[PDB]
Formats: structure tokens, C-alpha cells, sequence
């Protein structure tokens, strides 16, 4: 259902439950052959630790950028909450997220 992302140290959450009218390859993108199934943050993929690095290996790039081949997390709650203020809030700001538990 709902995993936090968490290898050692680092808290986060993502809830297949809420999610379910997604396409599971919008996230889970067909990459140099299939659609992979592996954490995002594996070695030869998104591993790249570096806030500035906007190439496809950034980390923080892919989570929280607009301009990108596939939606990010951020990029797609934009559209989602359109025309309403205290939505938009909820899903979209830094302080208290719910995206970082
Ligand atoms: C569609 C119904 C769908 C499938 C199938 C799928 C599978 C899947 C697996 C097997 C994992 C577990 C990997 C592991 O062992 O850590 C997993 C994890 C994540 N998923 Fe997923 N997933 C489906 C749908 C979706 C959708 C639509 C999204 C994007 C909103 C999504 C995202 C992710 C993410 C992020 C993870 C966590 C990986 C991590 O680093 O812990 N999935 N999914
Ligand atoms: C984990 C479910 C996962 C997410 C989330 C994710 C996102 C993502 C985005 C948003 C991009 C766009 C980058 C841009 O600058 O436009 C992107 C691109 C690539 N990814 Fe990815 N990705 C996830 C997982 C994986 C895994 C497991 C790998 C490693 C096999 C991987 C690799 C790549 C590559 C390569 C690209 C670029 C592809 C291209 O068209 O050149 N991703 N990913
Ligand atoms: C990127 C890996 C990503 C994360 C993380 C994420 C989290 C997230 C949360 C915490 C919620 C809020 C649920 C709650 O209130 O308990 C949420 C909800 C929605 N999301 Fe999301 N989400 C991520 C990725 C994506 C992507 C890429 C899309 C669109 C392709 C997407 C969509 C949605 C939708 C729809 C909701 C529901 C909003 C509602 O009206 O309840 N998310 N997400
Ligand atoms: C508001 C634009 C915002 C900020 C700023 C922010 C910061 C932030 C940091 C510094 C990290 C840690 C990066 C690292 O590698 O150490 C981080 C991680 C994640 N975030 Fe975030 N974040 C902001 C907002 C949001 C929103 C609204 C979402 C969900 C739609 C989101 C998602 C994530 C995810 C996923 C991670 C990775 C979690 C992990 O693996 O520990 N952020 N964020």
C-alpha cells in the first residue's frame, strides 16, 4: 500500500491506496526496454545527490521540478488543484508536508 522511503535515514511516504486512478507507468516509466519496477534511488539510476544537478540524475530534480518528460510529484499536484487556493496549499507548499512523513 502506502511505503515510506526510508533505507536507513529519511522519512517519507507514498500510498498506492490514494493513487489508484494513476497508471502505474506514469511513475513506474518504461526506461531502455520495459517498465522497471525498482526503487527510484538505485545505483545507475536516480542517484545523484547534488540539489543543483538538473540532468536526469538528480534526486530532488525528479521529486520536486515542473519541467520534465514525466511528472514529478510537484508537477502533477499543480494541475490537480487547479482553481483552488487551499488545496493547492495542501498538496504543493514546503512547511508541514505530508509528503516528507
Ligand atoms: C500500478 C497498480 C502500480 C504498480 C504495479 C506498482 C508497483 C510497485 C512496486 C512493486 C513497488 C515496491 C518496490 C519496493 O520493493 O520498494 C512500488 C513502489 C513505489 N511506487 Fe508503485 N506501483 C504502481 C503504481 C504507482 C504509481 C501510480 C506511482 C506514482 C504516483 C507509484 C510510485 C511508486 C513509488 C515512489 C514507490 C516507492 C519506491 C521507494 O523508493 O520506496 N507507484 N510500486
Ligand atoms: C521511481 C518510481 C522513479 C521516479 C519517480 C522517476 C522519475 C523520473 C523523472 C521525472 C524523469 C524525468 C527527468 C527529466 O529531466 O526530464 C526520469 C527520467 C529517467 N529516469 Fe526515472 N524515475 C524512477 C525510476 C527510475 C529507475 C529505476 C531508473 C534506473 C533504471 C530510472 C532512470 C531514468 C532515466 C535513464 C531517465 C531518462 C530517460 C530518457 O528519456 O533519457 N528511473 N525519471
Ligand atoms: C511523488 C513520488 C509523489 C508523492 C510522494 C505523492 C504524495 C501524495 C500525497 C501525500 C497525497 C495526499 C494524500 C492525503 O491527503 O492523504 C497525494 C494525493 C494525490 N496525488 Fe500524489 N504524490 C506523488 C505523485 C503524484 C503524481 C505524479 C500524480 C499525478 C500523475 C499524483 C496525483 C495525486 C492525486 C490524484 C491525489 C489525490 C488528491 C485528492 O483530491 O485527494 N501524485 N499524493
Ligand atoms: C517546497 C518546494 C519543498 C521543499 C523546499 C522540499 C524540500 C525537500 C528536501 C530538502 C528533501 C531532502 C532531499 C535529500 O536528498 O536529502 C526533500 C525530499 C523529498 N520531498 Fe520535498 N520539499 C518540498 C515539497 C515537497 C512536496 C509538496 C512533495 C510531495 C508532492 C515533496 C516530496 C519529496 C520526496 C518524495 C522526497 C524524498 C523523500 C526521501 O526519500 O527521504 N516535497 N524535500
Amino acid at each position: 500500500d502506502g511505503l515510506k522511503m526510508e533505507a536507513t535515514k529519511q522519512p517519507v511516504v507514498l500510498n498506492h491506496s490514494t493513487h489508484k486512478s494513476v497508471k502505474c507507468g506514469d511513475c513506474h516509466h518504461p526506461v531502455n526496454g520495459k517498465e522497471d519496477y525498482r526503487k527510484c534511488g538505485t545505483a545507475g539510476c536516480h542517484d545523484s545527490m547534488d540539489k543543483k544537478d538538473k540532468s536526469a540524475k538528480g534526486y530532488y530534480h525528479v521529486m520536486h521540478d515542473k519541467n520534465t518528460k514525466f511528472k514529478s510529484c510537484v508537477g502533477c499536484h499543480v494541475e490537480v488543484a487547479g482553481a483552488d487556493a487551499a488545496k493547492k496549499k495542501d498538496l504543493t507548499g514546503c512547511k508541514k508536508s505530508k509528503c516528507h512523513e
